């Protein structure tokens, strides 16, 4: 049983889905153009409702957190990180664990580093702490949504309508590529050493969007972190291999 609602946070009405009665609060952070509805169905359904209280939020401009429309200023990951934590605080949780996917994992890393007393544990996958030429090329190949597979386009087209979906994807590409021009193509390399909570980095070895060196790098600089490789996992491993992933996550969080 899942409840959808909005809460006022930093000038925006953020949408989120909540389920479970557990004492361990968990926030699910979606990736680019994502939402709880499109990125975390299996988790909102199967994560242990007795152990956890699960919340899946929609970053401003994504999912149902519209208005406003999405924009990508240089600090957009930090803005999302603040919104995410403020949302959970608005919902009265005293401490929470984070499950972040891709852009959501980058967001989770930032939140753990900036608000260490609020984060218990963290599980991230498909995230990159910086942008390289190889990444830039990958992003460019994603820009045109019309060339996306029909299966991956359907859900987002239905949620946003073609126009917003196409336009926001282009702004995302320009928004994430902007980091390549900064020293070290940095997004959050500098915050990794500041993560103080136990972290589990999962990586699908067949992920075509995020080279494994990004997971190795995050693992290297996040003290006490654990890295788990899934031979058959791709970028959407928590969806394609939901049962396997959920077990990995639940075991780590306990
Ligand atoms: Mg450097
Ligand atoms: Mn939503």
């Amino acid at each position: 049983s899942v409840t959808s609602a909005k809460v006022a946070v930093n000038g925006v009405q953020l949408h989120y889905q909540q389920t479970g009665e557990g004492d361990h609060a968990v926030l699910l952070l979606p990736g680019m153009l994502g939402s709880g509805e499109t990125d975390f169905g299996p988790q909102l359904k199967n994560l242990n409702k007795k152990l956890f209280t699960v919340v899946a939020w929609d970053p401003r401009g994504y999912g149902h957190s519209r208005p406003p429309d999405r924009d990508f200023p240089a600090d957009f990951f930090e803005r999302d990180a603040k919104d995410a934590v403020d949302l959970m605080k608005a919902l009265k949780f005293k401490k929470v664990s984070l499950l972040g996917w891709a852009d959501g994992g980058i967001t989770a890393l930032i939140a753990a580093a900036k608000y260490p007393s609020y984060i218990h544990k963290m599980v991230i996958w498909g995230a990159n702490a910086y942008v390289t030429d190889e990444d830039s090329m990958i992003y460019e190949g994603i820009r045109d949504v019309s060339k996306w597979s029909e299966r991956t386009r359907k859900p987002l087209e239905a949620l946003y309508g073609y126009d917003y979906f196409a336009r926001t994807c282009e702004k995302w590409v320009d928004g994430i590529r902007q980091f390549k021009h900064l020293p070290d193509g940095n997004i959050c390399r500098h915050l990794l050493p500041r993560v103080q909570c136990p972290a589990l980095i999962v990586h699908g070895e067949k992920d075509p969007l995020v080279p494994r060196f990004h997971a190795d790098f995050i693992h290297k600089h996040v003290k006490g972190s654990r890295l788990h490789l899934m031979p058959e996992g791709k970028h959407n491993l928590h969806l394609r291999f939901a049962d396997e992933f959920n077990k990995l996550a639940e075991d780590f969080l306990q």
